[PDB]
């Protein structure tokens, strides 16, 4: 499958890879953030491991692992990645053309 268990301590939520726009680490929380189509879900993980799950998952920034399949467009000058649900994240200079 392309099911991913988002571990949330006592409980987990299982989602499909392509439910995920991108994963985010935050300074506001000890957990990672899965950005789904219509909501965010926090969970325990690390971005390195998540990027290694599949070739669609790409570490473009210290804070973000993007799902390539859900990227709508990329602004290489501003280094903004746009997703199919209208969310965005950022990319480093080194990675923006590697997405």
């Amino acid at each position: 499958v392309e099911t991913i268990e988002l571990k949330r301590g006592s409980n987990s939520v299982y989602v499909q890879y392509d439910d995920i726009m991108f994963f985010e680490s935050s300074t506001k929380s000890h957990r990672l953030i899965a950005h789904l189509d219509n909501r965010q879900i926090e969970f325990y993980g690390n971005l390195k491991e998540l990027s290694q799950l599949d070739d669609r998952f790409f570490r473009c920034h210290n804070s973000f692992v993007v799902n390539r399949h859900n990227i709508e467009s990329i602004d290489s000058k501003e280094r903004i990645v746009y997703f199919k649900n209208k969310e965005h994240c950022y990319a480093s200079v080194r990675n923006v053309k590697k997405i």
